[PDB]
């Protein structure tokens, strides 16, 4: 019999970092803004393929983030973790997740964000002094695109950097683990130290976002102390993985189409322009839409049910033809403006001005004292993540002209 079913299997795991799976890249071309496909468990589900429409879904009040609703639609079997776990605010509905969110904003207003620039200046280049005197090559995910962002989100949250090597560990065990029991474990190993801070902060009151949040919301009881967990975890690991990952890959986008390349180390006004297309282009993470809805909605024709499992795709989304002319194409003087890659409406990513600058001073910083890195090993050889998690390398080996 033939094997062409109406629902493909989601998610599908990228072949080319830059460039969509083939499945997302059908998907993208069907007609209409949404289409079925198939989960893990065989649970059906809609996925958004349309840039308007994933726009107006994920501002729409109807589809939900409730992680442990028993709808929600779940991508792997590593995802029961954090439905079994208690939720930070990226996975509760409004009015209790503005309640959350207000008690972080403050760390991460563009005022603030641009008064962090010498420190993240800082940060980059003392990490690039180490690597470039170790002499090449070099594995710039371990050396350079993971420990840069750690060190500034620990010191954004008030977690020490001396345990970085603990955290790092659990934060990847948890992000890219494949079953249930290992994310767990993970997720488990990360409460267990960061409850430890939170008595530690309550002896001796700590800095960073942490130790604000126990002295005054946790002291007053407006906040639980598993809740005060999960938010610190959610931003730990969302500080690190991130911001590492469009490190890596935009490295590796980049070495790909040197004529552009070329024209970004030659005019670096070109940068903050560069950063938005590299966002819109990469989308690591374009499983960050799952909603459940609670009422039926209506969509052009298309009518999702409540208790249907919505999957915002903002990866296809951002390759919308009708909204960026030849989106498959890296192209760092377009406008990137209204892509999807930090989402939108009330779950727009909290630190998207703290990944702007980090990446802005690290792409500066590699034009100015390696303008020679190229990957030690050709791209077909890297090894990508699934597409069950956020996109990215786990290794990167870079080589450059060396001297000293
Ligand atoms: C560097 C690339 C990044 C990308 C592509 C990205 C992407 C996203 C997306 C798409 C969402 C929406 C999730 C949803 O609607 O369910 C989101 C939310 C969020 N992101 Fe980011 N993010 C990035 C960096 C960061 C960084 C550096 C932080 C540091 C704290 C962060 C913290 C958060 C938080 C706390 C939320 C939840 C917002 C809320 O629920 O109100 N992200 N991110
Ligand atoms: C293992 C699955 C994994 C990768 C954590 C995940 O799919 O997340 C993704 C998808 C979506 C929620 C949005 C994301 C954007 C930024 C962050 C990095 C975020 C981590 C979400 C957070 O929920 C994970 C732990 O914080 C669990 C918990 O706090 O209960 C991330």
């Amino acid at each position: 019999t033939p094997q062409t079913t109406d629902a493909p299997a989601f998610p599908s795991n990228r072949s080319c970092p830059y460039q969509l799976p083939d499945g997302y890249a059908q998907l993208r071309d069907t007609p209409g803004p949404l289409h079925r496909v198939t989960l893990y468990d065989g649970r059906q589900a809609w996925v958004v393929t349309k840039h308007e429409a994933a726009r107006k879904l994920l501002g729409d009040p109807r589809l939900s983030s409730n992680r442990t609703d028993d709808n929600f639609p779940a991508t792997s079997p590593a995802f029961e973790a954090v439905r079994e776990s208690p939720q930070a605010f990226i996975g509760l509905d409004p009015p209790e997740h503005g309640t959350r969110r207000r008690m972080t904003i403050s760390e991460f207003t563009v005022k603030r964000i641009k008064g962090m620039r010498p420190e993240v200046e800082e940060v980059v280049h003392g990490f690039l002094d180490e690597m470039l005197a170790a002499g090449p090559t070099a594995d710039l995910v371990s050396q350079f695109a993971l420990p840069v962002p750690s060190m500034v989100i620990c010191r954004l949250l008030g977690v020490p950097y001396a345990d970085h090597e603990f955290f790092q560990d659990a934060s990847k065990r948890l992000v890219q683990s494949t079953d249930a029991q290992s994310a767990l474990t993970a997720r488990n190993d990360l409460a267990g130290y960061l409850d430890g801070l939170i008595t530690q902060f309550q002896t001796e009151p700590g800095a960073g976002l942490v130790g604000a949040l126990v002295a005054d919301q946790l002291a007053n009881g407006e906040i639980d102390r598993e809740e005060l967990i999960s938010t610190a975890m959610l931003l730990l690991i969302a500080g690190h993985e991130t911001t590492a990952s469009m490190t890596s890959l935009s490295v590796i986008t980049l070495l790909d189409h040197p004529e552009q390349y070329a024209a970004l180390r030659a005019d670096r006004s070109l940068v903050p322009g560069a950063v938005e297309e590299l966002l819109r282009y990469l989308a690591i993470a374009d499983i960050a839409g799952g909603r459940v809805a609670t009422a039926d909605i209506e969509v052009e024709g298309q009518l999702i049910r409540a208790g249907e499992g919505v999957i915002v795709v903002n990866s296809i989304a951002n390759r919308d033809g009708t909204v960026y002319e030849d989106p498959d194409a890296l192209d760092i003087h377009r406008s990137a403006r209204h892509h999807l890659a930090f989402g939108f409406g009330v779950h727009q990513c909290l630190g998207q001005n703290l990944a702007r600058l980090e990446l802005e001073v690290i792409l500066n910083a590699l034009m100015d004292r390696v303008p020679t890195l190229r990957l030690a090993v050709p791209v077909e050889q890297l090894v990508l993540r699934p597409g069950t998690t956020i996109q990215g390398v786990n290794e990167l080996p870079v080589t450059w002209h060396h001297h000293h």
